[PDB]
């Protein structure tokens, strides 16, 4: 085995209780996802399953859902399913947070091996995965009829859209989750992946590529091109009512956009000194609470009612998924030219460790980022501090 992630002092102290009792509801279905995906649409296929078996599916998107899930969950409450970015659930697992899923061999064609991988942890499936999320760069068609194809070039953009009272570029500096296609372009990386292993030893927060990058960030905010306090409703606000010509954001936020009065396109990420910006790619899953009563119910529904065309679609419908792990349904996406950037970015970037060290790793980055865009602490020393 390897060293366990910090806080083990704390995860022993959400010790008793742990697996003595504590009730979640059993006979129906509570279901956890972030407030920005398509969470009527979930609640539209629950409502099939409650036609079917008179079963009540519950689905809630608390804030925080991804840190207050092993609070409650530790003691044995929360929701049967919980819905994030597979990159939270090994440390779920090591937690002993997470029933191991059990579909068939049949079921496992239907879905892509690559999003099988993404869910499974020390040689178990611990989620179904559900969709393939990549950030991508949108911008406004109008404004903009080419997009930049490099970070390089947005300065001199900016300066030409401020010219006539609008900007280039806003998107949520709050969350490294968006900045890291940039950190990571010219060399940046969480953990070294080795022989199929990742090197917890090895982190590459702070090389050469992963200051040049956030130095570019911190550039453009010491330039008045973007400002460090702008975060997600900021910049989708700003998108949405055609003041800023790009924002950086995923599938879900298309939804929004569609209502607006922008027309705009999806497309690749801008390079930075020359090489592909590498988003970390998200597989948005599925897992069953490991103190559920409910487990047999939630892979029905998991199995039978959302993971099928009309399941997915639903879902779709509401917020956009991305490229979903089901074939069937993916080769009908596959055709949005959206869905294709979506999967250029992907493919250009890097499925996320699932390993228990991400959360910590995402906790440091996320200081180190706003550190730095703040003036707080300069690049060099806000990433010392993250490795
Ligand atoms: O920023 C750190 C954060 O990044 C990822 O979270 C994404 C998530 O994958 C998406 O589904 C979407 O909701 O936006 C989130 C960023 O705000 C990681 O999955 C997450 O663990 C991490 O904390």
């Amino acid at each position: 085995m390897e060293k366990l992630p910090p806080g083990w002092e704390k995860r022993m102290s959400r010790s008793s209780g742990r697996g003595s009792g504590m009730k979640i509801e059993e006979g129906k279905l509570v279901i956890w996802i972030n407030g920005d995906k398509g969470y009527n649409g979930l609640a539209e296929v629950g409502k099939k399953f409650e036609k079917d078996t008179g079963i009540k599916v519950t689905v809630e998107h608390p804030d925080k859902l991804e840190e207050k899930f092993p609070q409650v969950a530790a003691t044995g409450d929360g929701p049967d399913i919980i819905f994030w970015a597979h990159d939270r659930f090994g440390g779920y697992a090591q937690s002993g947070l997470l029933a191991e899923i059990t579909p068939d061999k049949a079921f496992q064609d239907k879905l892509y091996p690559f999003t099988w991988d993404a869910v499974r942890y020390n040689g178990k499936l611990i989620a179904y995965p559900i969709a393939v999320e990549a950030l991508s760069l949108i911008y406004n068609k109008d404004l903009l009829p080419n997009p930049p194809k490099t970070w390089e070039e947005i300065p001199a953009l900016d300066k030409e859209l401020k010219a006539k009272g609008k900007s280039a570029l806003m998107f949520n500096l709050q969350e490294p989750y968006f900045t890291w296609p940039l950190i990571a372009a010219d060399g940046g990386y969480a953990f070294k992946y080795e022989n199929g292993k990742y090197d917890i030893k090895d982190v590459g927060v702070d090389n050469a590529g992963a200051k040049a990058g956030l130095t570019f960030l911190v550039d453009l905010i010491k330039n008045k091109h973007m400002n460090a306090d702008t975060d997600y409703s900021i910049a989708e606000a700003a998108f949405n009512k055609g003041e800023t010509a790009m924002t950086i954001n995923g599938p879900w936020a298309w939804s929004n956009i569609d209502t607006s009065k922008v027309n705009y396109g999806v497309t690749v990420l801008p390079t930075f000194k020359g090489q592909p910006s590498k988003p970390f790619v998200g597989v948005l899953s599925a897992g069953i609470n490991a103190a559920s009563p409910n487990k047999e119910l939630a892979k029905e529904f998991l199995e039978n009612y959302l993971l099928t065309d009309e399941g997915l679609e639903a879902v779709n419908k509401d917020k956009p998924l991305g490229a979903v792990a089901l074939k069937s349904y993916e080769e009908e996406l596959a055709k949005d030219p959206r869905i294709a950037a979506t999967m250029e970015n992907a493919q250009k970037g890097e499925i996320m460790p699932n390993i228990p060290q991400m959360s910590a790793f995402w906790y440091a980055v996320r200081t180190a980022v706003i550190n730095a865009a703040s003036g707080r602490q300069t690049v060099d020393e806000a990433l010392k501090d993250a490795q």
